[PDB]
């Protein structure tokens, strides 16, 4: 990056860009110095890129980023957790606050949940884990409240109680994950305001938890959920998260209706993680079993009838959501798609989860056929028909997105590119990985050929 940004107008991502790219001697320190000039909310999104560059790059580069993080660690305890964890995970093959015990409670709390998860390997069947999971988890209230929080929460807080009885285990595997509801009281600033005290005393689980809760009567009291995956590496899933979030912005910016829901991801380790779960949405395989209906019939059942606003509105959300996830999958080269991967929210979008196979990483065995977003003939019904009032909407939507993506391409590729350094992940295969990302954007293509490319995409999808 050539010096020669002496033209204009910095933006956080361009900064990240010069910082990663320039081979010039004075500039890296320089960007490190302008980082201070940025909204802390905006830089934070880039945390994993900052510590990755830190870990696997030049001393010039690490010394550059160094002072920003120290300034931010000092000011934000949650921030320090983040840096700590990230430093753990991204290196392989390479008021008590600002005192050594500062993150101690928190550590034990995470260590706790993770240990709970590991202990579930002996019990072969799901229901056994659950009953034992609640049995183990209940104890943990002995320790609460405390100075501990769920990094997932977009707001400062203290975790005051865990409604143990409502915890659940999702599968029977050894490394089987588990969902749990966690009550918390909200702060203005975690760092300043101190720990609260005991009272040993749909999404409406909330209502019944609160009514059944000692702290429930509170104004702050808010309920959170997390999926605690003790043996599953989330670093890739996270990268997926980063790209989803970005495309979300981009389309918001270019005023493109497309609809996707990035859900938060917490990398607690190289084998560990936590995921903010999607709520009120269901699995489509579940819908087929439970309802014993065509997807279209499910809609006609669940939201209104052909001319109801319930229906019309649901199905619009289906199309926009469907279009967005087709674009996301395409660009990101997502794989291992199937009915357990795609949800349906109560309002009728679809939501893709389990971003484990992306970019260069392909699932094994599976010799015969690619595992990928397919537009099923069952879908096409919900939309219209191949020739259908809204199927043409679907296509254009994809096109408009595909365009705006091209506009902002740099932002998107930047996230993945930086994260490649020193990674052992499967999604990275040399310089293919980036090369084919870019070619996937077709920068050189005219909107005509793009409209066509889309036509080919869709036809190519249904097979």
């Amino acid at each position: 990056l050539l010096r020669l940004f002496e033209s204009k107008l910095f933006d956080i991502s361009m900064a990240i860009s010069y910082l990663y790219n320039s081979k010039e001697p004075g500039v890296q320190a320089y960007i490190g110095n302008r980082l201070f000039c940025f909204r802390n909310e905006d830089v934070d999104f880039y945390l994993p890129q900052l510590l990755n560059m830190y870990i696997h790059m030049d001393e010039d580069v690490g010394d550059a980023i160094k002072p920003y993080i120290v300034h931010r660690c000092r000011q934000s305890i949650n921030f320090s957790l983040q840096c700590a964890l990230l430093l753990g995970a991204y290196s392989s093959d390479m008021n008590s606050f600002s005192s050594p015990v500062r993150l101690a409670p928190e550590r034990e709390f995470i260590k706790s949940l993770m240990a709970i998860g590991k202990r579930l390997a002996t019990l072969p069947t799901k229901e056994q884990k659950t009953q034992r999971l609640i049995s183990e988890l209940s104890l943990l209230n002995h320790k609460l409240p405390a100075r501990v929080w769920l990094p997932t929460a977009g707001f400062d807080h203290h975790v005051v109680r865990v409604p143990h009885t409502q915890a659940v285990v999702l599968n029977s595997k050894d490394k089987a994950p588990y969902l749990i509801y966690v009550e918390v009281l909200e702060c203005e600033n975690f760092d300043t305001t101190s720990v609260p005290a005991r009272i040993p005393e749909w999404q409406e689980k909330v209502r019944r938890i609160r009514e059944g809760s000692p702290y429930g009567h509170l104004p702050n009291w808010r309920l959170l959920s997390v999926i605690v995956k003790c043996g599953d590496d989330l670093r890739q899933e996270l990268l997926a998260f980063q790209v989803l979030k970005q495309l979300q912005s981009i389309w918001e910016q270019e005023r493109v209706p497309l609809w996707i829901k990035p859900y938060k991801i917490l990398v607690i380790s190289a084998d560990s993680g936590m995921i903010e779960p999607v709520v009120n949405a269901v699995s489509i395989h579940q819908v087929k079993k439970q309802s014993q209906l065509s997807l279209l019939d499910y809609f006609l059942q669940e939201h209104g009838s052909y001319t109801t606003e319930a229906f019309l509105s649901a199905q619009r959300n289906f199309v926009q959501s469907c279009a967005g996830y087709c674009l996301v999958c395409y660009l990101l080269q997502v794989k291992d798609r199937h009915n357990g991967n795609i949800l349906l929210d109560a309002e009728g979008h679809i939501i893709h989860i389990d971003f484990g196979f992306i970019l260069s990483s392909s699932p094994r065995n599976l010799g015969f056929e690619t595992s990928a977003f397919k537009l099923t003939t069952e879908f096409v019904d919900v939309m219209g028909g191949l020739d259908g009032d809204m199927f043409n909407y679907y296509k254009m939507l994809m096109l408009q997105g595909l365009i705006a993506a091209r506009k902002h391409m740099d932002k998107v590729v930047q996230i993945v590119e930086i994260m490649q350094q020193g990674s052992q992940l499967p999604c990275f295969h040399g310089s293919s990985t980036i090369r084919n990302l870019k070619e996937r954007f077709h920068m050189s293509m005219t909107e005509e050929q793009l409209q066509l490319l889309v036509e080919q995409m869709v036809d190519g999808s249904m097979r």
